[PDB]
């Protein structure tokens, strides 16, 4: 590593680069994040259910570790995540009696919860995934179903974004999913975003979240979403990015390491898909990966439990793959 | 599917692999896909061209025009006159002793027509003059037969009779260590000399057998200088980056290892940035081979001891070094 280049170095003048990271992996994979990183997300830690896990309680101390780390290495925290589907807890939705709250009782917690986070964290978070995946992700319809919009309505996410701007208005506020690049799911994503920004809501940026297969989205479909999103004049950040070593399809459990083929490929694919940010430097301002080497990764129990996956640009042994070179000689 | 290297060097300089029959057939394809310009490894060598005198055996090197002419290559010619690889007869009459100086020129000029225009036309430079400049001490020339015999403008005359045979190519002087600040004196005042002397030489061939360390960037970047002041082309004729420094004789090592590569790449993308830089003053670069499963650096100087000196490695994959070069 002495002679290694520096990934936030390297792209200094194209973007920063992120990784997601918790208190534990801080301190395993500490000496890569000094090394490489200008970014950190809170891989879990910043989620409803780990900072108000019950209602007027707060649990910030992950959270504040995460960002005291960051901050004594002069890196930029993007905040993860305040209104999503998952990792909220029931109290959220209920009354007293169990049954679910009016939209009025749920707008009220809504604007607590963002407000009381947003507020703690203002000055070192520099963005917040204000929204996180309500987009549909099979089927015709434009939005996931989700509590959040069954008790509130569909302006839920127009609410959530007026609430985290007057709680910040300095912050950068995200709207961030998946599957980000695929044609359908696409077109969803730009006509919500529009629409929220055509009402003169504060949207300021789409997170892609780059959940990624060797094969899937081709580099053809990743340009046409950066050109897609980017037309509306937002920022954009890659939010979450791994190249996972399975198709959504392939369901193995037994193979203890990557192939030769698999490795090489994912090299190639990780190059192409960094010379295409870099020629998208005037758009994407931050790549962050969901994690920073193969010795971390959430792709190891998703979507299948107790398998090993490779999807990072170091090895379990924090050495450099294949990936890495390609990467940082775009 | 790559990046080529002649063509992330296109506006900068030509790329050139040495190849021998046998490693063409062995790395075809990385030739094909890679490489604009070839150098004979050993098989334009005077002994490998004119083993007896009048006996001239050309099959080998016509193999290697003919690849290149039928991929668009250039060919660099080496080497015509050198202290090694130069059989014994050339300075010997029959009953042994040393010839003459004029007989000596006149071999040397039957050999230099003879060799210069058969490949008239498919070869666009030649290495005329291959490390006459000394190591060590204050003499400027080794010692030599060629020099022991004709007197110290052998040199004069080996170019002269080059020129002749084919005025239309590019014709060099070439050494090794020429980033050395004292041999890289000795190197400028020799060709300095020639050229003010109206000598046809045309291009100094800097070989740059390098190690992890040595020559600095700084000594390299003045090298390029000095023997730019002379107006003369340059070429980078036999690049290598052995993982060994050369007092470094160890034999204890199967395969290179993290440092070694890690060290290696960031060398080659040092290097290559350089050359970038001194794009308007060097006009080809070529490697002494092209990937890790042939190199003269297995055998020397250590024989049987493996060394991993080139961008690609033996099973012909790009290492750390072939993506930080392309990289600048
Ligand atoms: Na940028
Ligand atoms: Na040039």
């Amino acid at each position: 590593n002495s002679s290694l280049p520096s990934l936030r170095d390297v792209f200094a003048n194209d973007f920063r680069i992120g990784a997601a990271v918790n208190p534990v992996t801080i301190e395993m994979q500490k000496q890569l994040l000094i090394d490489h990183v200008n970014s950190i997300t809170a891989e879990n830690h910043m989620k409803f259910e780990h900072l108000q896990p019950e209602e007027g309680k707060f649990t910030f101390q992950e959270a504040d570790r995460i960002v005291d780390f960051a901050c004594s290495h002069r890196m930029a925290v993007r905040g993860h995540t305040l209104v999503w589907h998952n990792q909220t807890p029931d109290w959220v939705f209920q009354d007293g009696q169990g049954h679910f709250v009016s939209r009025d009782v749920l707008l009220e917690r809504m604007k607590c919860h963002i407000s009381t986070v947003v507020r703690r964290y203002k000055g070192k978070i520099y963005c917040w995934d204000v929204i996180n995946e309500a987009v549909a992700d099979e089927g015709n319809e434009l939005l996931r179903p989700s509590k959040w919009r069954q008790i509130i309505g569909d302006d839920f996410m127009e609410q959530a974004f007026l609430y985290a701007y007057e709680a910040d208005p300095d912050a950068l506020l995200f709207y961030n999913d998946y599957n980000e690049c695929f044609p359908e799911k696409r077109e969803k994503i730009f006509a919500l975003v529009k629409s929220l920004r055509d009402k003169g809501i504060p949207i300021h940026g789409i997170g892609m979240q780059a959940h990624w297969s060797l094969t899937r989205p081709s580099l053809d479909e990743i340009r046409a979403a950066i050109e897609r999103y980017a037309s509306l004049g937002v920022v954009l950040h890659i939010t979450e990015l791994d190249v996972s070593m399975f198709e959504f399809h392939d369901r193995r459990t037994d193979l203890a390491a990557p192939t030769s083929e698999m490795i090489e490929r994912q090299a190639e694919r990780y190059g192409q898909i960094f010379a295409l940010f870099k020629e998208y430097r005037d758009v994407i301002q931050s790549v962050t990966f969901w994690g920073i080497a193969d010795d971390h990764t959430w792709l190891d129990n998703f979507p299948v439990h107790g398998r090993k996956n490779w999807p990072l640009l170091f090895d379990e042994q924090h050495k450099p793959k294949p990936a890495f070179w390609r990467a940082v000689s775009v």
